[PDB]
């Protein structure tokens, strides 16, 4: 595979730019309109949903189990009912909510569904929900890829204590399938450091917009009573933590980004988001339902607890590595991005030291000293979001090259283009 030269800024990026929509709220959505339609109360129509891998992979989830998924472009019609066929097998991919999400609401079916994913997928971690499953009554063959869940046609409910430490996603992925449990389902997470709070909170949060009673009143505690599910039209919001990538180059450039239909209100973490990017003294704006991000003439270290977005540490460890020379950044609270498509503490160290700088894994983060880089092969581990962090550093260091830009298929198929448009 030939590798993808990242463009330089010689001058500061100037652009507007529509990412598409959030990975993942669209495979929340489709989640929540597969158990409408088992339901019985109808199709469901998913509007600016997100066309990537880790969606095309759970929309192909929900046809194995028997739904049908309509729509070529980002509207996508869900109806039927769960249904699969013998030897149903789903693809995981390298998406963590296709594992996650879809065990449970397959368990609600009367045939067994295999689960299996990528290689890399293998090292990612699973069996703390599959013994959740087990304590909840299902049959599960397994504690690992590929697994298979036995079900029954139905899936009792009732109380279950969890180790989510390593992911949220082990929550989310009961809560989300629980109101359709005879009793529900109470939820509890174990111990501490949980990670991704708002992703948890999405969930909640789409819950309550189909109907679902939800009391997250008590931290690290979850009740869902036992209902229906609402068929209604989802509206899926921009991917801010792609947008991040791209308002990244205003800020290493000195320039000025824009994002199209950026919420003023979102599911997402957007305070967080636009938060950090204050930190490094960027001047962020709302404007004609969009978002303009104009960057610094430079900025030095900083400190920053990604344990509620550990997902943007790839573009921040970017920003570190070309903040003023010398400056010292600590990213922390990210013990669980070793867990990720990649660990990408590790890789984000490799491959910043290969270019020549001075990144510190650390028990629960990265130590980042900024120092003049050099070109290279920036390597993206088959992970869009390594992938991202290398078309940032190339911004600022003429040379840098990444070896597999179809990483960014994951979540962003159409990145290469965007960011060429973006960079001009
Ligand atoms: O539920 C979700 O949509 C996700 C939750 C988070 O997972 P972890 O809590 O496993 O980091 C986030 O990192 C992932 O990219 C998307």
């Amino acid at each position: 595979m030939k590798t993808w030269p990242a463009p330089t800024a010689p001058t500061p990026v100037r652009a507007t730019v529509t990412v598409p929509g959030s990975k993942s709220q669209t495979n929340r959505a489709l989640v929540l309109a597969a158990l409408a339609a088992a339901q019985g109360r109808g199709a469901s129509t998913i509007s600016g949903a997100l066309r990537s891998r880790d969606t095309e992979l759970m929309l192909d989830a929900l046809q194995t189990l028997g739904l049908r998924v309509d729509g070529v472009g980002s509207e996508l019609t869900v109806s039927g009912r769960i249904e699969p066929g013998p030897g149903a097998r789903v693809d995981c991919g390298l998406a963590g909510t296709v594992l996650r999400f879809v065990p449970p609401l397959a368990a609600l079916g009367s045939v067994p569904v295999t689960f299996d994913g990528d290689q890399q997928a293998r090292g990612r971690p699973i069996a703390p929900l599959l013994d959740a499953l087990r304590e909840l009554g299902v049959a599960v063959d397994g504690t690992g890829l590929p697994f298979r869940v036995r079900g029954n046609g139905s899936l009792a409910g009732g109380t279950v204590a969890i180790d989510a430490s390593a992911s949220s996603q082990f929550v989310s992925g009961l809560l989300l399938s629980a109101a359709s449990f005879t009793d529900g389902l109470t939820v509890q997470h174990t111990g501490s450091s949980l990670p991704s709070a708002p992703h948890i909170a999405m969930t909640a949060a789409m819950l309550r917009q189909a109907g679902v009673d939800i009391d997250d009143s008590t931290p690290n505690r979850w009740q869902v009573r036992p209902g229906p599910v609402a068929a209604r039209r989802w509206d899926i919001e921009p991917d801010l933590t792609n947008a991040v990538a791209f308002l990244s180059a205003a800020v290493v450039s000195g320039g000025t980004v824009r994002i199209t239909g950026w919420p003023r209100v979102s599911v997402q973490p957007a305070d967080h988001i636009l938060a950090i990017l204050r930190q490094l003294n960027a001047v962020v704006i709302h404007a004609d339902s969009s978002l303009e991000v104009r960057g610094p003439t430079g900025y030095d270290g900083f400190d920053v607890d990604l344990r509620a977005v550990g997902e943007l540490t790839p573009s921040v460890a970017a920003l570190a590595a070309l903040a003023s020379p010398g400056s010292v950044s600590r990213l922390s609270g990210i013990a669980h991005l070793r867990g990720h498509e990649t660990d990408r503490l590790a890789a984000l160290s490799t491959e910043i030291n290969r270019l020549g700088g001075t990144c510190r894994e650390t028990p629960d983060g990265l130590v980042i000293t900024a120092t003049p880089l050099r070109p290279g092969i920036w390597r993206a581990y088959a992970d869009h979001r390594m992938a991202m962090a290398g078309a940032i550093i190339g911004l600022r260091v003429a040379g840098v090259e990444v070896d597999d830009i179809a990483a960014t298929t994951k979540t962003l198929p159409e990145f290469p283009r965007l960011w060429a448009e973006m960079v001009g």
